[PDB]
């Protein structure tokens, strides 16, 4: 519905710029007018709400802008006056922006985003975002868990029709999936955890500092989200057991490059844990888990039989196994769970779901 | 104020019945009014367009009605009269009703359905899926391929995003998935093809006459749908290779129930193939296949290694493997692809998409 929608983009980084390219080249019966292109420093803004005149080369326009990005209270005071429904696309991982979601929604502005923040913080924030009071903006966050795979929309659809989630488990980290798919295979191999890690870092399958992947916070925020969708009132990303791969108190002691070279000093444990699993004919994988019956959520290493689909993941795919009252046999979804184009497409897909809803 | 959508249902069988229950139970910010229900010669029609007063038990109310079922032309006329957008839900498998789809849509009546007829006939009939006219209802057929799994919506989504499907292949028949799951397994099986069908027949996991499942026509039906969505203009479900499982030229004979009793005479070929695959650590599966580059579509048996996702299916499960420009590694979606509840949930899932879009 509404043949004309205004899109307000925040974020022009790795995911953000692919998103912009996809949004600006998309052909549809619905007209999507870009009215904001904000970055940390500069920002493009249509005071008019008419489409920003950038053709398909927004980078030169943005680079040439000396207008400072508006503080969110100012941005909303402006966007709320749009003559057509507005959709905020938050392509950042900003706590600051996330902190403003509720005010966006309350001002009738919808949100499409991969930012996990607002969905993995306060439990009241969460409820406020999905209240759907009249005229308030709709909030879509498909890309928060599983990038562009059809996961969250599928869960929400299912729950709406009356189905009930009972158990979920999955590998929601592309970096950790890669590491384990390499570190623990069916074939017995004496590969060290430290070697795989720094190898992953060199190939670039890691955040600049691998510790931002090994701590499990990323996977913990995603399970917080999936758990709450499943009806488990998870308090926070740290209110349940989250097994960190960062070697014990030798953690918040080091500093980047130090951590890496210092890591090899612990391959002992994982080598022996992997061995015991190779005894029980299982492999090690890093998972996120939800159990609604027991209202128990968790993150960490778990063993999986060689037959299990988790042991045959290709590359660094993500996977979610979903058991509900109706799907007694698991619904299993695999595929890239990260990557610029695929993640931006999931966000774009969310923009399309909102555009038809408005 | 509250958005309202009137729902008109045709068919209260295994699926429709689950659909109706789910519909009357669902709680949403949008109000769905059941304004018409038709099953065989009995219909419940709210001449008022107010929600049918089915009290608690809609079955008892349907059975009590003395209102005859309206010819389709009179049904359309009546529906055009509704004060609110109407969504027709065809829970039949009728090629006759299917034949009236165009009339419904060009008259502003939307459609949600598990009925594959209209989508798997000739190509020109399929082309009539785009709102050539601005007063055209929508057409959703999610449950036509893979029950309630997120397949068709996912395919259409990424395509809109700019992605391009290159290859697809999956198990699309619940019955045939069940049969091959019993017949060809990883753990040294030994059952006769003959026996797998006879039992699937008694449990009612196959059409009253399993030949309608073995001729492979149904998967060809769903392949025609997927292939079209993928940009391959499949002429019809019989314009491409389809491997039939009804024993050689010894099908166009039997009086039907005769078939089952004479089937045990040909378990040889498949028993051989079965053994061979096992010898190779592979399993046998009946699949559908589409290749967009070569515009090649087909269905039939294929072998898969024990660790392959197509070897992890349970009972009536089915799967689809999608390789796209962005997903070099396929995203694989699996789970129940048949069954009252899950299918009805797929249809209601579409009813909800349409309602939000209206
Ligand atoms: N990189 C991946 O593979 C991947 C996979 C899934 C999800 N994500 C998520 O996608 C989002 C985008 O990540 P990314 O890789 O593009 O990060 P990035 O750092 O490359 O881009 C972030 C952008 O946000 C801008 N920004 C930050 N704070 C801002 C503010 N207050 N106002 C305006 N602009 C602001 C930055 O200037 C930058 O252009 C994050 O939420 C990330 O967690 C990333
Ligand atoms: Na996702
Ligand atoms: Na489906």
């Amino acid at each position: 519905s509404t043949k004309v929608v205004n899109v307000a983009v925040i974020g022009a980084g790795v995911v953000g710029s692919a998103f912009l390219d996809q949004l600006l080249a998309m052909k549809s019966t619905i007209t999507y007018n870009l009215v904001l292109l904000a970055e940390a420093e500069r920002s493009l803004i249509s005071k008019d709400f008419s489409p920003l005149n950038v053709g398909s080369d927004w980078k030169a326009a943005l680079a040439a802008s000396t207008t400072k990005t508006l503080p969110l209270d100012d941005l909303i005071a402006h966007l709320k006056t749009s003559p057509k429904p507005v959709i905020l696309v938050d392509n950042t991982s900003s706590a600051y922006i996330a902190g403003f979601y509720t005010k966006f929604v309350e001002n009738g502005i919808s949100i499409a985003t991969p930012n996990k923040k607002a969905f993995s913080s306060d439990l009241a924030t969460w409820k406020a975002l999905f209240s759907n009071k009249p005229t308030n903006g709709f909030v879509y966050h498909e890309a928060t868990v599983g990038a562009g795979l059809p996961i969250i929309s599928f869960l929400r659809e299912i729950i709406q029709t009356g189905d009930e989630v009972e158990k979920i488990e999955g590998i929601f980290s592309g970096t950790l999936s890669y590491i384990f798919n390499e570190f623990s295979t069916s074939q017995a191999n004496d590969v060290k955890f430290s070697d795989v890690v720094k190898v992953a870092k060199k190939l670039g399958y890691t955040e600049p500092d691998p510790r931002d992947d090994l701590n499990g916070l990323d996977v913990a925020r995603k399970v917080t989200i999936v758990g709450r969708i499943s009806g488990v009132e998870v308090e926070s990303p740290t209110s349940f057991p989250v097994q960190s791969l960062i070697p014990k108190p030798l953690e918040s002691v080091k500093s980047a490059d130090e951590f890496l070279e210092k890591l090899s000093d612990y391959d002992k444990d994982l080598t022996q844990l992997k061995k015991e699993a190779a005894t029980e004919n299982k492999v090690l994988r890093f998972i996120g888990k939800v159990d609604v019956a027991t209202k128990s959520v968790s993150v960490g290493i778990e063993k999986y039989d060689y037959s299990h689909p988790f042991a045959s993941l290709k590359g660094s795919d993500n996977v979610i196994s979903i058991k509900t009252k109706r799907y007694t046999n698991p619904v299993v979804i695999q595929g890239a769970g990260a990557g610029a184009a695929v993640t931006a497409a999931g966000v774009l897909g969310d923009v399309i779901k909102i555009a038809q809803r408005l």
